[PDB]
């Protein structure tokens, strides 16, 4: 009876300025030990889509995934990472599909 258990990491800069550039890197990993090719990970700032990436894990295997984000708005943004939210895979760790990082967005 195989489970997988895919995971999400959000990683970079939890202050930034305004109208400056920042650089994330999101670690997408297996922990259930069976390969998965309908692992989708997307990034929303505030509920809002910034980007999505289509990807395949094996048994415990990890990509590193970059992204570059301009605030060009002062204000705090909250970025997070969500993967199969189609849910097409039943997991061992359902609250693992989810990273939550909190960025402060300043005009200095």
């Amino acid at each position: 009876m195989e489970f997988p258990d895919l995971t999400v990491e959000i990683k970079g800069p939890d202050v930034v300025g305004v109208n400056k550039l920042a650089e994330y890197e999101v670690h997408v990993k297996n922990l259930g030990g069976i390969g998965v090719p309908s692992t989708k990970v997307r990034v929303y700032i505030n509920g809002t889509l910034y980007k999505n990436w289509t990807v395949s894990l094996g048994p415990k295997e990890e990509k590193v995934l970059t992204f570059s984000w301009t605030p060009t708005q002062e204000g705090m943004y909250r970025i997070n990472a969500t993967v199969d939210e189609e849910n097409t895979v039943v997991e061992l760790n359902e609250n693992n599909n989810v990273a939550t990082f909190d960025v402060s967005v300043v005009l200095e």
